[PDB]
This record gives C-alpha cells, sequence and structure tokens, in this order.
C-alpha cells in the first residue's frame, strides 16, 4: 500500500495472508480475504506449488494467540484466467480444515453478477505489501483510501475491460494499491468489490482490480461442488 495508514490491529478480521511457495524460486506473498470458513478468495497469479494461509494477524512476524495458520489443500485458478489480457485474475482456496470464527477471524460475502459497481464512489483496500517502490512489503497491515475511476482511466492498461476489472485510484495522486498488496480486496461501503490484481512497476496510480461480481456464479460453482 502506498500512501496509506496502519490499521487498527484486528480491525479487518477478514483479511488473509498469503505464504506462497513456487516450484522452482523464492517464495512470495499476497493477500487474499475468507469467503468461508474453509475458502479464501484472491488473485489468480498468486497461485503455486504450495500456499500457507495466515489470518488472524497485523504484523506478519509476529505471531499472536489470535492468528489461525491453514495449510491450502485445493487451488481453484479461473479457468480463463489469461497472461497475456490478464482478465479473470481470480482464484479460490480451499483450506485443510474451517477456520474458527473470532473476533480477530471471521469471514466477508461476495456481491452478485447483477450488482455492477460503478465509477465515483470511494472505497478501501488493505493489504502487507510493499509501501513504495524500493520499499520491502510492510510488516503491519495497511490501508488507504482510494477513488473509483472511469474505464478510461485505465486505458493505457493492455486489454482493460470495464466489465471485468475496476479501475482503482486517482491518477492525480500518490495513494494506491502496489505490489503484494495483489489479491487483498477493495471494500466499498464494507462489501467486497474487487480484488487487487495489477498496475505499473512505478506504482503510480490508477491500479487494475478484478471486479468481483462479475464473477459470482463461477465462485458459487465451486462453494457448491467443495
Ligand atoms: C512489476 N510489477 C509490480 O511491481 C506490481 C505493481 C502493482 C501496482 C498496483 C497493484 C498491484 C501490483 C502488483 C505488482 C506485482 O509485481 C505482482 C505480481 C508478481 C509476479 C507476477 C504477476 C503476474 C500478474 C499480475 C501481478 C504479478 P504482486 O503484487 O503479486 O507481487 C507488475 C507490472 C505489470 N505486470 C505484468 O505485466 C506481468 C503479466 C504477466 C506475468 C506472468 C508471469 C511472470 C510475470 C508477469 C508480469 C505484473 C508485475
Ligand atoms: C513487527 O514485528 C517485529 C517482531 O516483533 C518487530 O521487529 C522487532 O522490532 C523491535 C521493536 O521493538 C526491535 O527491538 C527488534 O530488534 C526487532 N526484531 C526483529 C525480529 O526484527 C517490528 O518492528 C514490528 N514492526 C512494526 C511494529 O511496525
Ligand atoms: C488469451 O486471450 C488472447 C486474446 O483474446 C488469445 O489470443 C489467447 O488464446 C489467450 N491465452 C491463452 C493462450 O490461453
Ligand atoms: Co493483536
Amino acid at each position: 500500500i502506498i500512501g496509506g495508514t496502519e490499521c487498527k490491529p484486528h480491525s479487518r478480521p477478514y483479511m488473509a495472508y498469503l505464504e506462497i511457495v513456487t516450484s522452482n524460486g523464492p517464495s512470495k506473498f499476497c493477500g487474499g480475504f475468507l469467503i468461508r470458513r474453509n475458502f479464501v478468495l484472491t488473485a489468480a497469479h498468486c497461485a503455486g506449488r504450495s500456499i500457507t494461509v495466515t489470518l488472524g494477524a497485523h504484523n506478519i512476524t509476529e505471531e499472536e494467540d489470535t492468528w489461525q495458520k491453514l495449510e491450502v489443500i485445493k487451488q481453484f485458478r479461473h479457468p480463463k484466467y489469461n497472461t497475456s489480457t490478464l482478465h479473470h485474475d481470480i482464484m479460490l482456496l480451499k483450506l485443510k480444515e474451517k477456520a474458527s470464527l473470532t473476533l480477530a477471524v471471521g469471514t466477508l460475502p461476495f456481491p452478485s453478477q447483477k450488482n455492477f459497481v460503478p465509477p465515483g464512489r470511494m472505497c478501501r483496500v488493505a493489504g502487507w505489501g510493499r509501501t513504495g517502490v524500493l520499499k520491502p512489503g510492510s510488516d503491519t497491515l495497511q490501508e488507504v483510501k482510494l477513488r473509483l475511476m472511469d474505464p478510461q482511466a485505465c486505458s493505457h492498461f493492455r486489454d482493460f475491460d470495464h466489465n471485468l476489472q475496476l479501475c482503482v485510484g486517482n491518477p492525480r495522486k500518490t495513494k494506491s494499491a502496489f505490489k503484494g498488496d495483489s489479491g487483498g480486496p477493495l471494500l466499498c461501503a464494507g462489501a467486497a468489490q474487487g480484488i487487487v490484481s495489477y498496475g505499473r512497476s512505478d506504482a503510480k496510480p490508477p491500479a487494475v482490480f478484478t471486479r468481483i461480481s462479475h464473477y459470482q456464479p463461477w465462485i458459487n460453482q465451486i462453494l457448491q461442488a467443495n
């Protein structure tokens, strides 16, 4: 998160920290959020050989009794996820066991395909991503308020599609989601509407978020079958 503030510890109980092991190189991390006791929603580009989810955290390098760490047993990348168009950057993760719901660990619902969030309103995103182009990922969970922009604001992003993605962050400000925040949810009025997908390597807003509403049917299918 660029230009955000540290969250009040445990104020966003649905936040999930993902530690991903790549079939080949260094490990990496992403954000995500609990939509069911045993399911976490995140970005498809965050997939890997194996993933461990940590719930109930704030300072990810400091274990707390609120922590619930669970191994992912199944990765469900959207079938149409495309690395060229970067469309459908969404994925569901099934946890080895159901997490226990506590004040520090809770679920968040996903929106209906009929509910299309239009440009103009203010939302917020949280994450453990880098706080600058040359800064490491934040130890603590950060959050920032960002403006939902007209899709035209994201025309410089190849294949940007208003029906599938959200254009987030006023370009005349430096505040923005950034590397490491991927997979993390964008909340507008307390309801999840997007998933951090990608943006400029130089961290300049706006960034691209997956429009969650568009994938409700797909999400419900997976939940039904698992
Ligand atoms: C240098 N960058 C950034 O510093 C960056 C800027 C951002 C700005 C705003 C919001 C989110 C952002 C996320 C990132 C990343 O690098 C992500 C990340 C890491 C690795 C592969 C990823 C694949 C798809 C989406 C995010 C990915 P990360 O957050 O997972 O680590 C980004 C610039 C634009 N990108 C690409 O053209 C791109 C597309 C397909 C790819 C497929 C395989 C490998 C690399 C790839 C890179 C992505 C990296
Ligand atoms: C996040 O947690 C870690 C681990 O507790 C903090 O790192 C330590 O920071 C303290 C500051 O009181 C230092 O005295 C130690 O030397 C550090 N040790 C380690 C393990 O690196 C880190 O500062 C915390 N970050 C915050 C609160 O922003
Ligand atoms: C990604 O979509 C592009 C553009 O529509 C298409 O050419 C390609 O087949 C897709 N990616 C793959 C190889 O699945
Ligand atoms: Co605490």
